[PDB]
């Protein structure tokens, strides 16, 4: 047979994420159960008892040979087994082998879960996994409509933070990237924008990481300065260490060379007593799985892969082995030497496979003409979606992923502008797709967006600045606009100055005053 089920999970005791992970491990170990998709991780206000620790919540989609009743027993076994060394595992919905929702109303078991339409912490992660046309079996209304209805009440009690796990550090509490969303109807990120500082460990151009190249002591001092500049106005900073050039047609450092450039420097930052370690997050810009693996060993938090797994087929396997590492899935085409030729987006690669496209949970066939105005962002969204599907198929968890539409990567200067304008569409883009004899639903809602506009050629074209070094002021303006269009993180060169821009844009657009 193989039936389908959606289960809600939650914990508000101790290491909540470890309780969740253990429950998912226990499910997966069953011969009768197959994990298909997991939602983002959300933090929510306790619904019933406000004096308690906030809950960590999500949803998991499984394929199972078990009957509803057999599955419920397993959920109870798991809850008990976890208590042995604190986790709730409920059946939310259960579909038969034909993909139809079943209803059970027995003394012991009620499917769908009787409380689900009351709880944003159920519906939000659930609707990351089910499409806008999925109806509630009892009400016959789309579940997304029931979600919208809850948000429409405008109770801050119903508000969710999304948490993206970061690695544990000794003596430190569990670490996350955090994103709070609010509604007004439109949904908007209202927590501070993350600043990612660029650090190039390449010899490429004297003006940018050029002179201190291969000198770890000098480089570290540069990084201490960056952190001080950023932390003046911000609570956190990400330092993105890059040992490989990603500029169109640039010669590629060897792996051994990239490792030598990046890894000792990450080790040195992480070991520094001159840095406030708790406010400093470490990223490595690499498309190489082995470099990522080495970086993880020396205490990196984020793998920033401009190819989204395209350059190394073992990258996803590395990320999958490290559930507390954060992975940036960036959009590109071809490779570094050919991408310039591939900036053409009229035709849709997976066009034939696409069954249905949705913007803000509405079929775009019914938002007529929007389709014609959003060719580029939907094309980029589908290609990000395809990378995402392959990541999930290779053990990467949705909860680990940030997305980046990849400004400048197989895109012209006019296209980069259009991508900035259309971030709100991207953030609310979803589609169903035929994939290996069965249907798959890709939902970009809640996937935090990183943009890297800094010093890019597209700015220079408009401001007539030939040299990249003189594009910092203009970058300030563009960064403000990126945030205004919904960017959750920005990658920048001029940290001291862009920090001011980010803070102002956050005040203006987010009310963070
Ligand atoms: N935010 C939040 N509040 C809560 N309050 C009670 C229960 C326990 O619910 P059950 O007894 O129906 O499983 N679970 C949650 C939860 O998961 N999240
Ligand atoms: N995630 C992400 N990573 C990147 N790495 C390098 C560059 C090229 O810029 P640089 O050569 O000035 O670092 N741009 C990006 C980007 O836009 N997004």
């Amino acid at each position: 047979s193989w039936k389908r089920a959606f289960l809600a999970f939650g914990s508000n005791i101790g290491d909540r994420f470890k309780h969740i992970q253990m429950a998912l491990q226990l499910l997966s170990r069953e011969k009768t159960v197959k994990l298909r998709n997991i939602s983002s991780i959300f933090e929510s206000e306790p619904m019933y008892f406000k004096d308690q620790t906030p809950f960590m919540n999500g949803c998991v989609e499984v394929e199972t040979l078990l009957t509803p009743s057999e599955l419920l027993k397993l959920c109870k076994k798991i809850e008990y087994e976890e208590l042995q060394r604190t986790i709730d595992l409920d059946i939310v919905m259960f579909l038969n082998s034909a993909g139809e929702d079943i209803i059970v109303n027995e003394p012991d078991l009620n499917i769908p879960h009787p409380r689900m339409l009351e709880r944003t912490f159920v519906l939000e992660p659930l609707c990351e996994l089910i499409s806008p046309v999925h109806l509630h079996p009892v009400t016959a209304e789309p579940i997304v409509d029931h979600l919208k209805q809850l948000y429409d009440k405008q109770h801050d009690e119903d508000t969710l933070w999304k948490l993206v796990p970061l690695p544990y550090r000794s003596g430190v509490e569990p670490r996350f990237l955090k994103f709070k969303t609010a509604t007004k109807t439109n949904r908007i990120t209202v927590s501070p924008t993350y600043i990612m500082a660029i650090f190039n460990a390449t010899p490429d151009s004297f003006s940018d990481g050029g002179e201190h190249f291969a000198d770890i002591e000098s480089q570290l001092n540069d990084i201490i300065k960056l952190c001080k500049d950023a932390l003046y106005l911000h609570e956190s900073v990400i330092i993105d260490v890059g040992g490989c050039s990603t500029r169109p047609n640039s010669i590629q450092a060897s792996e051994e060379e990239e490792i030598r450039r990046s890894i000792p420097l990450i080790k040195a930052i992480r070991e520094s007593t001159e840095l406030p370690q708790d406010k400093v997050i470490l990223s490595i810009d690499t498309y190489r799985s082995n470099v990522a693996k080495e970086a993880i060993k020396v205490g990196v938090d984020i793998i920033n892969d401009i190819s989204g797994g395209l350059f190394d087929s073992n990258m996803f396997a590395v990320i999958a082995e490290n559930p507390e590492i954060c992975y940036i899935l960036s959009h590109t085409r071809g490779d570094i030497s050919t991408m310039n030729r591939l900036a053409h987006y009229e035709n849709f690669a997976l066009g034939d496979s696409i069954q249905q496209e949705f913007v803000h949970n509405t079929d775009i066939q019914q938002l007529d003409d929007l389709k014609d105005k959003t060719v580029l962002i939907r094309n980029v969204g589908q290609e990000i979606g395809e990378r995402y599907i392959k990541a999930i198929d290779n053990g990467v968890k949705r909860w680990q992923i940030l997305i980046d539409p990849g400004l400048g990567f197989a895109k012209t200067w006019k296209q980069n502008l259009q991508i900035i304008r259309h971030i709100p569409i991207l953030k609310n883009y979803s589609f169903t797709m035929n994939s290996n004899n069965s249907q798959v639903y890709v939902n970009l809602r809640n996937m935090p967006v990183l943009l890297g506009p800094s010093r890019k050629k597209f700015i220079g074209h408009i401001t007539k600045d030939v040299d990249a070094k003189q594009r910092d002021f203009a970058t300030g303006a563009v960064v403000a606009s990126c945030i205004g269009f919904g960017s959750d993180m920005v990658r920048v060169h001029d940290v001291k100055n862009c920090s001011k821009s980010i803070k102002l844009a956050d005040a203006i657009y987010k009310g963070l005053e």
